[PDB]
């Protein structure tokens, strides 16, 4: 009937996680700086169809408590791993591998799942985040910085208390609109004390699809936790560099259909667009089928086109 929401030790956290539906399990991986919340249309979709859709808040928001704001350390990708595998064993206890559907940086979190324990994932569906070879010669940072400079977000994330006292007098629910709303394929600037200003702004009837309701289900809920458990997540990149060194070269070996939309500002990192189309990410994900590039679509796919998503993720599931 209802979205069901519990609460479940994990990994050392005490996780909100909220489910519909019985049969197969899929587990939906949110990114930044979102919420189980982001998958409300797609758990409705699979759930009617015979799926157990399952929705986790990540560590550092929503209602899932534990991890210490004031240490990104803890924000790592073994971190990040070490909870969804405790939490499949924790709630998945009879299904040896299961689904899992993942957006941004929760793509990020499962494309590592996939590297360090594929006998968990039955199938993976990735949504705006492709693999990344890692690069040897330096971490994601500094070569984003190299690009884009020091007003690029990646950057202006690193250092704690900056973007938090960016954010602070703009409030919540004006950060997450303009975010949510936004459009244009460069990547976001914050440049120190211009606040929101250096983000150009779409027409407002491209950004129908976002009720004021569910703003400001993503408002209330920032406005409690702050953006520090989020912008940890980056703050971790330089250490996920380092700690990841194991895995070069190792394919990921799971099957995987992945999806981007066309004005996806990830999806115009230079390099990115050859990588994923002329096979340099076939290679690395031998079991990837045919890519999905949705027309005039941003980066919320889930939201901004739900139909599209939630029927490209039951035809996938539904071959196996």
């Amino acid at each position: 009937k209802k979205i069901e929401h519990k609460m479940v030790a994990v990994n050392g956290l005490n996780m909100h996680l909220a489910e519909l539906g019985e049969g197969p399990t899929i587990l939906f991986i949110h990114g930044f700086p979102e919420l189980w919340y982001s998958w409300r249309h797609q758990m409705v979709y699979l759930a009617e169809r015979g799926y157990r859709a399952v929705a986790p808040d990540l560590r550092g928001y929503g209602d899932t408590t534990g991890a210490p704001l004031n240490d990104p350390s803890k924000f790592s990708i073994l971190h990040l791993v070490g909870d969804v595998v405790a939490l499949l064993e924790a709630i998945a206890l009879n299904e040896e591998k299961v689904f899992v559907v993942a957006h941004d940086l929760g793509a990020y979190i499962a494309w590592h799942l996939c590297l360090f324990r594929p006998d968990k994932v039955k199938a993976l569906v990735n949504l705006s985040v492709h693999f990344s070879k890692r690069n040897p010669k330096m971490n994601k940072v500094e070569g984003l910085k190299a690009i884009y400079g020091e007003d690029h977000y990646v950057s202006r994330f690193q250092v704690p208390g900056e973007i938090e006292a960016e954010f602070a007098p703009i409030g919540a629910k004006s950060v997450l609109k303009k975010i949510l709303t936004y459009r244009d394929p460069a990547p976001f600037y914050f440049p120190k004390g211009k606040g929101l200003e250096a983000i150009p702004d779409a027409p407002v009837a491209l950004s129908s699809w976002l009720s004021e309701e569910e703003l400001d289900y993503y408002a209330n809920k920032f406005e409690q936790t702050g953006f520090t458990g989020a912008v940890n997540y980056y703050r971790a990149l330089p250490i996920n560099w380092e700690l990841t060194a194991p895995w070069t070269g190792a394919q990921v070996k799971v099957p995987t259909k992945f999806i981007v939309g066309e004005f996806d500002l990830v999806y115009h990192i230079p390099g990115a667009k050859e990588y994923i189309h002329n096979g340099g990410f076939k290679k690395d994900v031998p079991l990837l089928e045919e890519v999905v590039v949705l027309e005039g679509a941003a980066h919320f796919v889930s939201q901004e086109r739900p139909h599209e998503i939630s029927k490209h993720i039951y035809d996938f599931i539904q071959k196996f």
